[PDB]
């Protein structure tokens, strides 16, 4: 055992090594984690932030931000990995040849490689989250599937004053989302719209989605659905357990979210709601327009070794354990034997997994054992294939074979200097998106009279500025 510290979080959750992933990976590499992150931490940025200034770098740096990993790479605090990669990691080696994509995704502009990514299966499933409706409420109210957002206007209203689950209450949350920030919020509820609350692509050119007209009806409508009482009331202020608290109590009747997990509540709650379909359904349409934006990154974050390191040879096999056959397939799958079993040679999961008894969808159970912890790791979407219903695995083919999903934006990276200042301007125009949106939606004040004096005040901070930044990036 070497003791080897790192920083790492996920979905709030600081990192324990004695996760059964943890404890195999350990078995397997003798690499010893110990966290500098502590169990009670849950602001991985501002975690983040603050180790910085905490005197000696740990010998292993995971983050949710990639530019910021390249920025302490450019600095000296994380070195670079591309000839340990070369002399030392096999199967990052071989990864990189097999995947251009993906090793310029680890590639900083300056030539160096600062961080192994944690890369998302793009090429296998890269779409992401889709638009679901209770099929049975749709049923039992003798409602044709909503076409158009106008539909879906006409639905939702219908699910808030007929009383679809039958308790004669008017109880009922027509659309609801799942977040752990309000930017996340934004991203269920404008992409209806055909708006997005970031930058997103518009025929090669990089623009600001908030700045832009449908941004503006978005938030206008947003703001009647939520008077009508047609959006979760209390949609800022939930955590990522509304959608289990919203479809276990059966008040949910509409959500945008992702596929797989989404459709998992068809056989968890079939015994606690008879008849319960949350189906899967192309996005709607407005104005012509069928598409949604939302799909997966290559990649989301990645982990470096820093300078204080003192044995980096023996991190990058670390680094290099997660791309081997075993350990990739640890890192999705969990643990032989208790997530999953070997069937004809490959993972099937078991009933912990597939029927957990407390309810849990089967990633909730994987998260538990430490497995699809984002570090610098390969996902394999036959992980994902092997929980998915078989209506969740149909519906990434509807979505893909209907074309209604635009790719997102790569991970766009910098210089150090253009990240500085791109980073001033973007969290700050964030700041005012998400304090005039809630505001908007809440119903305060009035986007109509209020949104030009908006927009200026985004330009003001340097809006046109950060554009130039991004498209020279793209
Ligand atoms: C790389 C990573 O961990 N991504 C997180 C998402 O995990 C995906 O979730 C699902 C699914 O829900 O069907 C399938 C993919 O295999 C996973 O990589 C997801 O995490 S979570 O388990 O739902 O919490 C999102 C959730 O955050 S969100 O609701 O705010 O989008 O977080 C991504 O980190
Ligand atoms: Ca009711």
């Amino acid at each position: 055992p070497k003791e080897t510290t790192i920083f790492a979080m996920h979905l709030g959750k600081a990192l324990d090594p004695n996760l059964p992933v943890f404890v195999k990976a350990e078995k397997d590499t003798n690499i010893k984690l110990v966290n500098v992150a502590s169990q009670n931490q849950t602001d991985q940025i501002q975690a983040y932030n603050l180790m910085l200034t905490e005197g000696k770098l740990p010998d292993i740096v995971s983050y949710e931000l990639s530019a910021d990993l390249e920025n302490l790479g450019i600095e000296g605090g994380l070195i670079p990995l591309e000839d340990l990669i070369n002399q030392h990691a096999p199967n990052l080696k071989k990864f990189f040849e097999e995947n251009p994509r993906y090793k310029k995704d680890a590639v900083a502009v300056d030539g160096h490689i600062y961080m192994i990514p944690n890369y998302y299966d793009y090429f296998n499933i890269k779409v992401s989250q889709g638009y679901f409706i209770r099929q049975d409420w749709l049923e039992k109210l003798g409602l044709k599937e909503p076409r158009t957002v106008d539909e879906l206007y006409t639905t939702l209203k219908a699910f808030r004053e007929k009383d679809p689950n039958g308790n004669g209450k008017k109880d009922e949350v027509p659309f609801f989302v799942r977040a752990n920030n309000v930017r996340k919020v934004l991203t269920s509820l404008v992409d209806l719209f055909k708006a997005s609350p970031i930058w997103y692509e518009e025929n090669g050119m990089v623009k600001y989605g908030p700045a832009q007209k449908e941004f503006k009806h978005a938030i206008k409508e947003l703001s009647k659905w939520y008077k009508e009482g047609l959006i979760d009331e209390e949609i800022f202020t939930r955590g990522l357990e509304s959608r289990d608290y919203l479809l276990s109590n059966n008040l949910g009747g509409a959500t945008d979210d992702w596929i797989a997990s989404t459709s998992s509540y068809n056989r968890n709650l079939a015994d606690k709601i008879p008849g319960f379909n949350l189906k899967l359904v192309l996005p709607y349409e407005l104005n012509g327009n069928a598409k949604t934006r939302h799909a997966r990154t290559t990649y989301l974050g990645g982990w470096g070794i820093s300078k204080d390191a003192k044995d980096p040879v023996s991190l990058i096999k670390y680094f290099d354990y997660w791309y081997s056959v075993e350990g990739r397939r640890l890192w999705n799958f969990g643990i032989e034997g208790s997530e999953y079993t070997l069937v004809d040679g490959k993972p099937v999961f078991t009933d912990k997994v597939l029927k957990n008894p407390d309810g849990k969808t089967p990633l909730a159970v994987l998260r538990e054992v430490g497995a699809q912890y984002r570090l610098g790791a390969f996902q394999d979407a036959q992980y994902e294939l092997g929980w998915a219903s078989e209506s969740a695995k149909a519906g990434y083919k509807y979505y893909m074979d209907n074309d209604v999903v635009l790719d997102e934006l790569p991970i766009l990276k910098y210089t150090k200097e253009k990240s500085k200042e791109f980073v001033s301007i973007d969290t700050a125009m964030r700041a005012v998106v998400e304090e005039k949106a809630q505001q908007w939606i809440l119903g305060s004040g009035d986007i109509d009279k209020e949104w030009d004096a908006y927009i200026k005040r985004l330009e003001n901070l340097g809006l046109s500025k950060a554009e130039q930044i991004q498209n020279e990036a793209f």
